[PDB]
């Protein structure tokens, strides 16, 4: 098979997105016919230069991942990606760590694939225009730059949360994500802290191709903004340094492969 093209000829554009109907999963299924068990898919024409393993931080969010399921499987395959579909589910009931899951994420997939990308997506967010790329770049991608809640602007410049895409080196020289974000907020700040100090620089697509959507939802119990984090990001370039890949241990409790995406459930602890 030849390469795939640079830029994919498939793509759209705009879309229409919208979260108030009903989502069947098994219909989902039938929709996307080429996906393949554990929501894999390569196109069948040509070659991707992208293996991409998109990771999902997740619990009790089934509700908004079938949106996501049902708008990003249909943009992944017009993208020409050869992708994955990781939700990683955190066992429990205790205080969410939303990074910590996407640590898990990353070398969990590794395991299953030789993926040398990957997207790190809220459940939530939704793209507007298939033109935004959900691949790696020569630096680190910020790809939900525009999310209808912040006026589709960034909240501020140095805003690197909601969807973002880093290439496997990019992940191992900033020794991953923090562990130690328990709760809300902060640990965007912490990862786009350590890719400057590792040298780097964030690239983005445009806002009006990076229009993303916001599911409206409210707050989710045990996840309640961390009174540390201002002082944590405050340190990342010294704590980045022991505190990430190099520091992470975690027990998967289980593997689901299901149609359109594999989950992964895992016990991350509490803090420690
Ligand atoms: C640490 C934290 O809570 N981060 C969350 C972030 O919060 C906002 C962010 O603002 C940074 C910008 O604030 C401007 O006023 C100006 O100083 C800019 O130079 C600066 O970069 O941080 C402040 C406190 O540091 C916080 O009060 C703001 O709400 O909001 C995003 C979006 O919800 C979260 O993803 C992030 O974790
Ligand atoms: N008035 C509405 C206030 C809602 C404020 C709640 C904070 O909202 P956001 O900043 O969107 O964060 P969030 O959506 O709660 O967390 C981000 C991401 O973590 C994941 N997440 C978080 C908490 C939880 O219980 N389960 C889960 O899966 C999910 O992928 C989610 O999209
Ligand atoms: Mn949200």
């Amino acid at each position: 098979l030849p390469a795939c093209p640079e830029e994919s000829p498939l793509l759209v554009g705009p879309m229409l997105i919208e979260f108030n109907m009903p989502v069947d999963l098994e219909l989902v299924a039938k929709q996307n016919p080429n996906v393949k068990m554990g929501g894999r898919y390569a196109p069948r024409d040509c070659v991707s230069p992208h293996k991409v393993a998109i990771i999902i931080p997740f619990r009790n969010r089934q509700e908004h991942l079938k949106y996501w399921l049902y708008y990003l499987h249909p943009v992944l395959q017009r993208q020409q990606l050869d992708y994955g579909i990781y939700v990683i589910n955190q066992a429990g009931d205790t205080i969410f760590n939303r990074a910590k899951l996407l640590n898990v994420g990353f070398q969990e997939a590794l395991k299953d694939y030789d993926y040398t990308c990957f997207v790190f997506s809220d459940v939530d967010l939704i793209p507007m225009n298939d033109h935004n790329a959900y691949r790696c770049f020569s630096q680190p991608r910020h790809i939900s730059v525009a999310m209808d809640k912040f006026g589709f602007s960034l909240p501020y410049v140095q805003y690197f949360g909601g969807v973002s895409a880093l290439s496997k080196q990019q992940f191992l020289t900033i020794n991953g994500f923090p562990n130690n974000y328990w709760g809300w907020g902060g640990e965007d700040d912490d990862i786009f802290n350590r890719l400057v100090f590792r040298g780097m620089s964030i690239s983005r697509p445009n806002a009006v191709v990076g229009t993303t959507r916001h599911i409206r939802h409210s707050r989710d119990k045990k996840n309640e903004p961390n009174p540390q984090r201002f002082d944590r990001i405050a340190h990342t370039k010294e704590t980045m340094l022991s505190d990430g890949l190099n520091s992470l241990t975690y027990q998967v409790l289980d593997v689901q492969r299901y149609p359109l995406y594999t989950q992964i459930t895992v016990d991350i602890g509490t803090p420690s």
